[PDB]
């Protein structure tokens, strides 16, 4: 039905919100510290000197183990 | 249809995976450091000495800003 389409689109958007904002291919699993933005996979986070959301310098990257992984 | 039910169930489980494992009411937004388990809201994480998943000592809690928030 039309409701099946609405739910498929909601599910798609929630899964896309878990994808790395730089490569668009891998799951987010890394936090930029100290700002706390958690928007990248480990490979893209290792290559950024400043946060792609807030431009704060990245002091270090913290791996996150999320139940959604 | 039956497919609408299947999608409703999938959506529900993905949303439940984002809830604090301790209070079951607030969204996860905190990481235990250095282990990296990200399973609690700020209030429940504040008072734990050891990680509730792996028992490692919590040296500090890092706030996380997730796109799913
Ligand atoms: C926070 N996530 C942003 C993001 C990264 N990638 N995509 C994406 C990828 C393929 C198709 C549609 C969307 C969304
Ligand atoms: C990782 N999240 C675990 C969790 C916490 N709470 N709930 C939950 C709450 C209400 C209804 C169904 C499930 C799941
Ligand atoms: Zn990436
Ligand atoms: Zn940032
Ligand atoms: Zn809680
Ligand atoms: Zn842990």
């Amino acid at each position: 039905s039309q409701q099946t389409r609405v739910l498929q689109e909601k599910l798609r958007k929630l899964k896309e919100a878990m994808l790395c904002m730089v490569c668009c291919e891998e799951e987010i699993n890394s936090t930029f510290c100290p700002c706390g933005h958690t928007v990248c996979c480990e490979s893209c986070a290792a290559q950024l000197q400043s946060c792609p959301v807030c431009r704060s310098r990245v002091e270090h990257v913290q791996h996150v183990y999320l139940p959604t992984h």
